[PDB]
């Protein structure tokens, strides 16, 4: 998981 960079294609965010 990402935090910021989880708007990247990355969720859901931690």
């Amino acid at each position: 998981c990402c935090r910021l960079a989880c708007g990247l294609g990355c969720h859901p965010c931690c």
